[PDB]
């Protein structure tokens, strides 16, 4: 809502429906979906609507973007898809790194997240720090995802729902271990594991169990874990407005 996409050629139209197909059979085949929503949610993240500055834009490939702290590893997720970047020179890295996170949600058994294409790249990377706190809480959660991005309590119980697929690493953000016993199969799992409490093997970040505490956000964990249809549809919606945010008059 609040939507026009721009017109794009149809060699760019056909570029975007064969890198799809190319990105399915990469990412499936390198186990690399979750650290590729996880590049796609970065590269968005930074969007500040105040001043329509960051967002997913094609800045996060710049060393200096990579180099944030909050970036650990995704320098990783960049140099995996160059090559396949690289058979697609008509589309934006904008579109390509939107797309292998569409992708990434599809491949993994999630919901068909909508994509239009038509990012430009942009020149310079947004300040370092936007991008959310794993030790801080619900607050924190609406600053950067309501305040900056311009997204619902709603999107944020949903798009936390991402941690469904993945795992923290030690030696990146310091956390460690998968959210859910099922780290490569997109499901309501994350929000079953948040409310049976602590188990051992598995991940919950502080930022995850602020979910939990919550009045807003509480009764969406409640609704995601007994209704994974619902949990799907909400975060099909709260993807493609990450995925969209700065983009197509935003
Ligand atoms: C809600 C606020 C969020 C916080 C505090 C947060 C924090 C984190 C942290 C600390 C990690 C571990 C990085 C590592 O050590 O490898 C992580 C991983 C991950 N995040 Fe988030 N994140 C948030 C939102 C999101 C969103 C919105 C998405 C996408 C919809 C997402 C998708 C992922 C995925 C898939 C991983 C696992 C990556 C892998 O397996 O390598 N996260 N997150
Ligand atoms: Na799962």
């Amino acid at each position: 809502s609040g939507k026009s996409y721009p017109t794009v050629s149809a060699d760019y139209q056909k570029a975007v429906e064969k890198a799809k197909k190319k990105l399915r059979g990469f990412i499936a085949e390198k186990r690399c979906a979750p650290l590729m929503l996880r590049l796609a949610a970065h590269s968005a993240g930074t969007f500040d609507k105040g001043t329509k500055t960051g967002g997913p834009f094609g800045t996060i490939k710049h060393p200096a973007e990579l180099a944030h702290s909050a970036n650990n590893g995704l320098d990783i997720a960049v140099r995996l898809l160059e090559p396949l970047k690289a058979e697609f020179p008509i589309l934006s890295y904008a579109d390509f790194y939107q797309l292998a996170g569409v992708v990434a949600v599809e491949v993994t058994g999630g919901p068909e997240v909508p994509f239009h294409p038509g990012r430009e790249d942009k020149p310079e990377p947004p300040p370092e720090g936007r991008l959310p706190d794993a030790t801080k809480g619900s607050d924190h959660l609406r600053d950067v995802f309501g305040k900056a991005m311009g997204l619902t309590d709603q999107d944020i119980v949903a798009l936390s729902g991402g941690h469904t697929i993945g795992a923290a690493h030690k030696e990146r953000s310091g956390f460690e271990g998968p959210w859910t016993s099922n780290p490569l199969i997109f499901d309501n799992s994350y929000f079953t594991e948040l409310l049976s409490g602590e188990k051992e093997g598995l991940l919950q970040l502080p930022s995850d169990k602020a979910l939990l505490s919550d009045p807003v956000f509480r009764p969406l964990v409640d609704k995601y874990a007994a209704d994974e249809d619902a949990f799907f549809a909400d975060y099909a919606e709260a993807h493609q407005k990450l995925s969209e945010l700065g983009f197509a008059d935003a």
